[PDB]
């Protein structure tokens, strides 16, 4: 049997307007369709964050409204990829990325794939003093809204998780 | 090693403008990045076509400029999904769809996944008189620009492939 499981086409700019109040703290983002293989999200702002995501699959970005940027590790060095309003970008698997979204009213279309069982996501923090990895957690990712907060929260709550194994500096946690 | 395999972010509306001359007959569409798992295409117009695509994976559409529509089979009946300017839409696997793009200067972002070996695409034509399937070809799809034309062309060239097995009507081929 063949039906439109994810419903009919609809106007995207009006959808974003109607969901603006989720596109800001404390929720910040909203998945468009549920139970699909393509995970299609709109991400708003402001939001800053200190974690780097290690995604085993690609991520597509289209910065529809306002500006944002990705903090990256590429070739072993910190780098910044700007997502200016109107930019698209395709992130290869496993490139560590920390999205920074300073602007209220911004909106970024992000498209990712459901990860199959056994294909784990990583979330990493790095030492601001020496660049060493401080902590990494791997998760079988099923839902961004519900599987990521307890993970981030347990990092911020633990001086041990935040302690750099190389230089001893305790990572600040949330605001950095 | 981690590098930006698909390059830096770039402005999408300017990209579309610079490629407009491919976004019209006879080429009509243009893939954004090569060798990626996400196949990201912009599709222009005008183009009409008589084949229905049976994609084993989902397809995402965002009709950025102008209007288009999909002829579908849903629940056993012909249906039309309009892609009005600004619409997004997620097509479930295996829903038969025939994109119609009447407008010059239109532009639709379409995102699909590379199919793994063994996961075949289908291209089907149906009888305008009785609705029966006339012909189906399955392909291991590697490149839309190069694997689809010889397939369509061999249908248009064969009265036998075009002959409805139920009512005997010969399908018109290209213009229908
Ligand atoms: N890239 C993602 C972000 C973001 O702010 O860009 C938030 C939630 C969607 O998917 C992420 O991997
Ligand atoms: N949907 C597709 C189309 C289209 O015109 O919509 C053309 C080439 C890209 O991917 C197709 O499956
Ligand atoms: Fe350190
Ligand atoms: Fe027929
Ligand atoms: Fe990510
Ligand atoms: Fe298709
Ligand atoms: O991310
Ligand atoms: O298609």
């Amino acid at each position: 049997r063949h039906m439109l499981t994810y419903g009919a086409p609809f106007n995207f700019p009006r959808w974003i307007d109607e969901h603006a109040h989720l596109l800001k703290p404390p929720v910040g983002n909203r998945q468009v369709w549920q139970d699909s293989d393509f995970i299609v999200t709109v991400v708003g702002g402001p939001n800053h964050r200190t974690d780097y995501h290690d995604d085993p699959l690609e991520e597509f970005f289209y910065q529809l409204r306002g500006n944002a940027y990705l903090n990256l590790w590429v070739d072993g060095r910190r780098e910044r990829a700007d997502l200016k309003e109107g930019d698209i970008f395709l992130l290869p698997p496993h490139v560590r990325h920390s999205p920074q979204r300073p602007e209220a009213g911004s909106a970024c279309l992000v498209i990712e794939r459901q990860r199959p069982a056994g294909m784990l996501d990583g979330f990493e923090w790095y030492c601001d003093a020496c660049g060493h990895l401080v902590h990494r957690v791997e998760v079988q990712l099923k839902s961004i809204v519900t599987d990521l907060p307890p993970l981030f929260e347990s990092f911020y709550a633990s001086e041990d998780k935040r302690r750099c194994p190389h230089c001893g500096q305790v990572h600040p946690g949330r605001a950095a």
